[PDB]
């Protein structure tokens, strides 16, 4: 069935290329750029990693005037967005450079909307208004993650009204994103393993679909998943290997860009179940996906067995579904991930509560298979 695809963001991929920062600010800003340099907390991380000094040097090299605004926190707050909008208007900022991860990127996106607007930027987040323009941002991606550096979404929390909202609109696409696989080198092992699983999970969530006539999309997703399964374990054992990091970072980009997934309906059941686990327990998202996704596959293996056979044949070289599921679990273990909830002190105590919360006001969740409350509890039991 029909689909539309568009992604506006210029990708600048590779290393030893920090002059790309100044070059691309000049490309996308009004002449005589004057940029807001935005980052997390007081920049202590990107400073010790040496990323701060390389950014500053590139700005000096191109005579770009800049004002710094730090203080972003992991769930970016509207109060800092309002402050950045004030600074942008007051100081005639022409462009925003977000140096950080998803939280810095989304805060920059929100400031960029408000800076060229004469109203309350929170209207864009509460469906009161549809933004028609942005100032424009560029991203120096310091921590890989869910792909905000090339998405049209911004997630901001109004901490006073304790409300978290999304603005998803075309003008939010960053003008450019600088992706250097070297930023992976310093991520702790456990979070790198979780991030590898996040990439595979994102692809699998689009792959297992009842949509039809998706042969080329199947092949592109399979190719990308196979690279994650092949290179993930090598990256984990050779963390400063630029080749390995490059294949995994580009696989993440392919998954997030999403053009290889055009034409198919995704299923968020595993994501939603895992969400409730991490809501109660201190469980990294990717670790929870490694536990939950194989349990979801077992439970839904009868909906469309031919697509599971194709998955395990094309990705794991076996048509045997049970053997393929074991190979998938073995893959997770090879990243250092334990695969039972009880390995983390998670008992069955809150299973029914997590199922109830996952469902909310609906009687079922999921698209590939519609799962009721007891179905979800069965999946948690498969994962216990």
């Amino acid at each position: 069935d029909n689909f539309n695809y568009k992604n506006d963001t210029k990708i600048i991929f590779g290393k030893d290329n920090y002059s790309e920062i100044g070059k691309n600010i000049k490309i996308f800003s009004k002449k005589t750029p004057k940029i807001l340099l935005h980052y997390e907390a007081d920049g202590e991380l990107i400073k010790k990693l040496g990323i701060y000094e390389k950014v500053i040097s590139s700005l000096k090299e191109f005579d770009i005037e800049f004002i710094e605004l730090g203080g972003v926190v992991p769930n970016p707050r509207l109060s800092l967005v309002y402050e950045g909008i004030k600074i942008c208007k007051e100081e005639n900022i022409t462009f925003i450079l977000a140096v950080g991860g998803a939280s810095v990127i989304d805060s920059a996106k929100a400031i960029s909307l408000g800076a060229v607007d004469n109203g309350d930027v929170w209207d864009f987040f509460t469906a009161k208004r549809i933004p028609q323009d942005t100032l424009g941002i560029g991203v120096v991606l310091t921590i890989p993650g869910a792909g905000s550096e090339m998405s049209e979404s911004s997630i901001i929390t109004d901490e006073n009204k304790k409300q978290k909202a999304v603005c998803d609109t075309e003008v939010n696409f960053p003008k450019f994103a600088i992706l250097n696989p070297e930023v992976c080198y310093t991520i702790p092992d456990r979070l790198m393993a979780a991030g590898i699983v996040d990439i595979l999970s994102h692809l699998m969530e689009r792959y297992f679909t009842k949509s039809i006539d998706t042969a080329l999309s199947d092949s592109l997703i399979e190719a990308t998943m196979k690279i994650v399964i092949k290179y993930g374990p090598l990256l984990m054992k050779d963390r400063k290997n630029y080749n390995y990091c490059s294949q995994i970072m580009w696989a993440a980009t392919m998954a997030h860009n999403g053009m290889i997934a055009c034409g198919r309906v995704a299923d968020w059941a595993s994501h939603r179940i895992e969400h409730e686990i991490s809501g109660i327990y201190d469980l990294t998202h990717g670790i929870g996906m490694a536990i939950i996704f194989p349990a979801w596959m077992k439970y839904t293996k009868n909906i469309r067995p031919q697509i599971f056979e194709k998955f395990f044949k094309e990705v794991f070289n076996t048509v045997n579904i049970d053997e393929g599921i074991n190979k998938l679990e073995e893959f997770f273990k090879s990243l250092g991930i334990n695969l039972k909830l009880s390995d983390y002190g998670i008992t069955e105590e809150y299973f029914s509560l997590m199922a109830e919360k996952a469902l909310g006001n609906s009687e079922t969740l999921g698209r590939f298979m519609q799962l009721n409350k007891q179905d979800i509890i069965n999946i948690l039991n498969l994962a216990k």
